[PDB]
């Protein structure tokens, strides 16, 4: 319906979304059970990218019950194609030859994030929550079996259970620092982050959940 300009240079720079997002993370972590490979996995840093989503602002509501004028609820879709990183660290657990042979601090970076989302982002109280909803092009909305108006006699109904990948495409990195197999084991970290990670928004981040910042 309407595109939405967006002051990417103001959201990059604001130190309280940044950390905030890491407190989101981090906090969600602590519910995942670590594998015999990996201890201590930390998100310590974020970065924004150099680019903003598209933003389709679809719709504008007072925030939903559940969320608890000048309170506003925006329904949006995030076209987002840019570069934005989560760096974490941890404690890589080799265990080969020997049971915990050897342990490597390692850093890894998730990017390359690419997601066309139905997303709700509401705000009340000097705080802004974000629910992803559904990819766009989730059959779901094409057969009519999902109903995504949240003012919306059917929104979200038991059918949301089915929903498609919220994400895209991502890539992890792990960064050297680890010339001492290795690789055996970070490609086992990758590959369980990767899963985690979209465990986690799928989770704790996508409706009926949100990230709440301040
Ligand atoms: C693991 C997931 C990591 C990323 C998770 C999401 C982190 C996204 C980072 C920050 C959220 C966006 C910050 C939005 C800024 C708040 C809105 C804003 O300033 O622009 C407001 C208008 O602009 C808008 O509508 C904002 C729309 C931008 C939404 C951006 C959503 C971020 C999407 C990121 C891409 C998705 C990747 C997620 C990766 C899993 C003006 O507000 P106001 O009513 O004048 O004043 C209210 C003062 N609070
Ligand atoms: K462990």
């Amino acid at each position: 319906h309407m595109s939405v300009e967006i002051d990417w240079d103001n959201i990059r720079g604001d130190l309280s979304v940044n950390q905030g997002v890491k407190d989101f993370l981090n906090s969600r972590l602590q519910e995942f059970e670590l594998p015999s490979y990996v201890n201590n996995l930390k998100v310590t840093n974020f970065d924004l990218g150099t680019m903003p989503p598209n933003v389709i602002l679809k719709q504008m509501d007072d925030p939903l019950d559940e969320f608890y004028n000048t309170d506003v609820q925006l329904l949006v879709e995030l076209d987002y194609k840019g570069d934005m990183s989560i760096e974490l660290s941890a404690d890589l657990v080799l265990n080969y030859p020997s049971p915990q042979f050897m342990i490597l601090p390692v850093k890894l970076r998730i990017s390359d994030i690419g997601m066309h989302c139905l997303c709700l982002l509401a705000y009340l109280k000097k705080q802004l929550f974000i629910s992803f909803l559904c990819d766009v092009s989730d059959p779901l909305l094409e057969n009519d079996k999902l109903q995504v108006d949240p003012s919306g006699p059917n929104f979200m109904g038991k059918r949301a259970l089915e929903r498609i990948s919220l994400i895209r495409n991502i890539k992890i990195h792990t960064e050297l620092g680890q010339l001492d197999s290795v690789l055996r084991s970070v490609g086992k970290l990758e590959e369980f982050l990767v899963d985690l990670f979209r465990n986690l928004i799928r989770k704790e981040a996508a409706w009926p959940s949100w990230i709440d910042l301040d």
